[PDB]
């Protein structure tokens, strides 16, 4: 699973970053785990596929300063949206909390975001209704509802 | 994982449905499978934390009219959160697509939103960072960046 939470820029989890196929289909170009386990090298994949690859290692913790990260993800992320053509997704092992952050990041020292305008892209474009029939189902309610009768 | 999109409403994934301690200590008193497995039963967990369940049956495809179940669903959830103390989960098996679903077309329902409304509520409401400490220090980033020097 992934989401585009701007231009060329996928927020996604560990099973995206695993999928060889979907990564091609999407044309990721880069990616960016903010949770690389250290003992690992870079995704058997990603080589064939032609992805340039960036692992921070990091813990999920309060006790580790994901500041240390904020500048060579942000120069990553940007190196890679630069080109026409990049594509890059940002993950980690769990959930999005180190990705998050790295893309909250890098929105505010590259893009002029304020934290709070960096968080309002990004949560505005984590897609809830991926399935198009559903999408057309509530549109369905929606119109009967803010209509009514006749 | 779950977020509260809507005051005592958590949506939140099969790990969280899963997680009886979890489910414990957050209280909650209802839970909405929205991709219950025929097969199946009530989860077995549930009887002994005083759950009480609602398995809708349906798939997640653009040719299952998840209409069938929104009148359904939308008066569980009404009657979970009608009482004080009412705290429900609404989840599926695979990501949020039928059980986001059936939170939109109940806040459609039940407190007069409009579809676009409903979306914004429940995606403002899907934090994004988790980690105090990493808020904390995107927060410090931010000050510097708004300021500047002095």
């Amino acid at each position: 699973h992934a989401d585009e939470v701007w231009p060329g820029l996928y927020l996604g989890d560990q099973d995206m970053a695993n999928n060889r196929r979907e990564l091609r289909r999407l044309g990721i170009t880069h990616v960016l785990n903010a949770s690389h386990s250290r003992w690992r090298g870079t995704p058997e994949a990603y080589e064939g596929l032609g992805i340039r690859y960036l692992g921070v290692e990091a813990h999920d913790s309060p006790a580790f300063d994901m500041s240390i990260h904020f500048q060579t993800a942000a120069d990553f992320i940007h190196r890679a949206l630069s080109q026409p053509g990049g594509k890059i997704l940002v993950h980690c092992a769990v959930g999005v909390s180190r990705s998050a952050t790295l893309v909250l990041a890098y929105l505010m020292l590259y893009h002029h975001l304020t934290l709070v305008e960096a968080i309002k892209k990004v949560k505005d474009h984590r897609g809830i209704i991926p399935n198009r029939g559903f999408l057309r189902q509530l549109l369905a309610l929606d119109r009967r509802l803010r209509q009514g009768l006749e």
